[PDB]
Parts: structure tokens; sequence; C-alpha cells
């Protein structure tokens, strides 16, 4: 299953090309502003088979809870309804979510201790790497 190492409190301390990706998810301008000052915290956890990944930051918080494989109806952070799924591929935590005939993903993987999470959208990439906290 997902490596043990995910497991904890993860820090933002780099973001690359977030504003492009949040408008590709059609985010309006005073949500992207809030969007890019954000420097959220990421809290990996885990119950038997139930992993539970939550983002805090000043701006918004959101919590999912999932297991590997299955289908779930998610919430995000900028309030979209997604049929979501999370898998592994060579140890990476790869979630997709799909609406309204759009997908983006969100693939998260452990790189030298860090975590960096690859968010893509109609061709847009975006990069977000986080520190152990
Ligand atoms: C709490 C994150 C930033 C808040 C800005 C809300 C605008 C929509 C953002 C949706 C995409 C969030 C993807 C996060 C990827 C990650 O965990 O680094």
């Amino acid at each position: 299953g997902m490596s043990n190492k995910f497991l904890g409190t993860w820090k933002l301390v780099s973001s690359e090309n977030f504003d492009d990706y949040m408008k590709a998810l059609g985010v309006g301008l005073a949500t992207r502003q809030l969007g890019n000052l954000a420097k959220p915290t990421v809290i990996i956890s885990k119950k038997g088979d139930i992993i539970t990944i939550r983002t805090e930051s000043t701006f918004k918080n959101t919590e999912i809870s999932f297991k590997l494989g299955q289908e779930f109806e998610e919430t995000t952070a900028d309030n979209r309804k997604t049929k979501s799924i999370v898998t592994l591929q060579r140890g990476s935590l790869n979630q997709v979510q799909r609406w309204d005939g759009k997908e983006t993903t969100i693939k998260r993987k452990l790189v030298n201790g860090k975590m960096v999470a690859e968010c893509k959208m109609k061709g847009v990439v975006c990069t977000r790497i986080y520190e152990k906290v």
C-alpha cells in the first residue's frame, strides 16, 4: 500500500504555475489571489485501509478520506463536486477528479524525503513541493 513515509505533516515550500492551474479550473481572481498567497499544511494519516489527506490554511481547509481504488464523492477547495479516485503507481499516490466532463490529476510522490504534488489540467502543469514538518 501507500508508503508509511507519506504519513505525517507536510508544509508547502515551493509552488510553480499554481495561478494558471487555478485558472484552468475556473477559479476567479480574488480566490486565486488568496490561493497564490496560501502556504498550506497537508496532514496524511491512515486508519486501517482508509487514508485521509487534510489540507489546512488560513483561507481554506479541506479533507478527503478514501480507500485505494474506490471512487468517492469529493468537495474540492474551490467547491467543485467531483467523482474522484486515488490509486498507486510505482509508489506515487495518484488522485483523479472528474466533473462536468472535465478531469484533473494530482500525483503526490516522495522525492529525497520531500513530497512533490504534480497538478495537471488541460496541458497546464503545476508543481508544489512540501517539506516534512
Ligand atoms: C488550500 C489550497 C489553496 C487554496 C486555493 C483554492 C482554489 C482551488 C484550489 C484547488 C487545487 C488544490 C490542489 C492542491 C494540491 C496540493 O495538495 O498541493
